[PDB]
DNA sequence: GACCCTCCCCTTAGGGGAGGGTC
DNA sequence: GACCCTCCCCTTAGGGGAGGGTC
């Protein structure tokens, strides 16, 4: 009351650093009443304490500090305002993240899958539930030639609505009895969606589908250049064997086992078709 | 394929900056395949462009660079739990948030209660919803020797469970026929509760109490040392003139009209009473 | 002894230059 | 011409010292 208060005292009793208290000096957000002309000590009154309770709020919200000088200087009315500045700039936090909640969520779903795989190498057939896509004409490329340059663009769509882009590198072809590699040319190129945001004015050139419900033959193995063939192979003749008849391309899915740049690559593939 | 890409390439092709590039090399999260001796060109294969997944998805749910180190080295499993970590620190970045938007949202109807005052200066009898709050023994202190560091402890107990410290001082006394200010002593000093966050350890010298809901004899006003007595005056005669019956203390709060170093620092006074 | 002062260095993840040199 | 390089300065909100000087 007739007398100051140290930093040191201010400090105990806002619960604020001195460093804070130092600063928001440097910063005029808060000054003490008064600087000892020989010491350079800062010393504040009591009924100064109070213009801290602004300050701490606002901290707690997370306003930056410059913003706060602005708002100081509001009278009740314009500063309810504010704060309903302050409660939408939340409710976009809060939808950003429940958003995201859902993704991982998701992300973690189909990872799962790909560690509960059956086995590797050999053909299974199993139910699927539907996975939605944008894909894009794959222009002649195919297995011998196509480029992670290549999914670039889709990439740039899926990353601009769903935020996460880490995901597998699709590609479509034909059912064909192939007898070599270079014998083949993909349809469609494309990559898994993950959420449910419209994509921004998505251009004609891609495809928003899905690889549909249904049953599959599947066959998922760590790849090696000499094993992609072979396996597919397999496939074929899993499906001459049992006379079975097929309803969609065969959809092949690639994803890294990890992402090191020190380890040597290695990827997941998965080769599946559609049967009746 | 056979060649590399340049910066700028690699930086329209993943939709990154050509400096976060650059910095992602210095810190050595993603370095180009290749570096120019000469020029010191930075060049990158397409075979690595996938690295990049990784790193843009976690930048997008925030985990920091030196994480991400980290994160690279991990096969799915251990990735998979990574993931969850992520995920359990956006639910508590849900709950803080979601709690903050409830807290503002009340901060904002005691501010509209407050500007939508009958009238100042004269006295209202209205009907009053609860108010939760904190209070201490006021160890004899009173209006004129009161001060904001009374309020300390209190404050340090709210601050800890609510978050948001800036809001009314209370202090309640006993009604009688006063008929000056040194003649009164405050019996309780008093804060409000906001959230319904269990309080931290509060001891016992705190008490957790209610400004009960009730019929309220009011009065507020814009303070003035003059105005203070001279208005609880008012409140003593209107009582009195129609016989009404009190069941309570006086209840003051007091409350800052704005936070401004700049302005005259200028306060809100309600006192209100109870009645049958 | 305890408290306070200034000044200097630190962390994050780059963006915006300037002034080279290179495709 | 357009692209790339290095190096230097900038923003946030202080915390952790060191080496004074002061209660
Ligand atoms: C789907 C083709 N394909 C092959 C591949 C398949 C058969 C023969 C030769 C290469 C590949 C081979 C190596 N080593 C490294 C990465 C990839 C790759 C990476 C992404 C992608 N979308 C397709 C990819
Ligand atoms: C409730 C008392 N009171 C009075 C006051 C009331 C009557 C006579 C003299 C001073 C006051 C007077 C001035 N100028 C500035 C701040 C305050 C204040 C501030 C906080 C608080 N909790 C009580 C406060």
């Amino acid at each position: 009351k007739e007398s100051y208060y140290s930093i040191g005292e201010v400090s105990k009793l806002a619960n604020v650093s001195i460093k804070a208290l130092r600063y928001y000096d440097k910063i005029d957000l808060f000054k003490p009443a008064y600087v000892d002309p020989d010491t350079s000590y800062r010393y504040y009154t009591d009924s100064q304490l109070i213009h801290l309770d602004l300050i701490k709020s606002l901290k707690y919200i997370g306003t930056p500090l410059e913003e706060m000088k602005k708002a100081q200087d509001l009278e009740m009315e314009e500063l309810f305002a504010f704060y309903t500045e302050q409660e939408r700039q939340i409710r976009e936090k809060l939808d950003f993240l429940s958003a995201l909640e859902q993704t991982i969520s998701l992300v973690k779903k189909r990872m799962k899958r790909q560690m509960e795989y059956p086995a590797l190498g050999e053909v299974f057939v199993l139910d699927e539930e539907e996975i939605r896509i944008i894909q894009t004409e794959a222009e002649g490329l195919g297995p011998e030639n196509v480029l992670n340059a290549s999914y670039s663009k889709l990439k740039k769509f899926i990353e601009s609505a769903d935020g996460f882009t880490n995901n597998s590198y699709g590609a479509t072809f034909s059912f064909q009895p192939y007898t070599s590699i270079d014998e083949m040319t993909y349809r469609h190129i494309f990559t898994p969606v993950l959420t449910n945001k419209q994509i921004s004015s998505i251009t004609p050139d891609m495809e928003i589908t899905t690889i549909p419900k249904g049953r599959y033959a599947c066959i998922a193995y760590n790849f090696s250049p000499e094993h992609y063939f072979l396996n597919l192979q397999k496939l074929i003749k899993y499906i001459a064997d049992r006379q079975l008849t097929v309803v969609s391309d065969v959809y092949e899915l690639i994803i890294p086992i990890h992402y090191s740049p020190k380890k040597q690559e290695e990827y997941r593939v998965e080769m599946k078709i559609r049967i009746l």
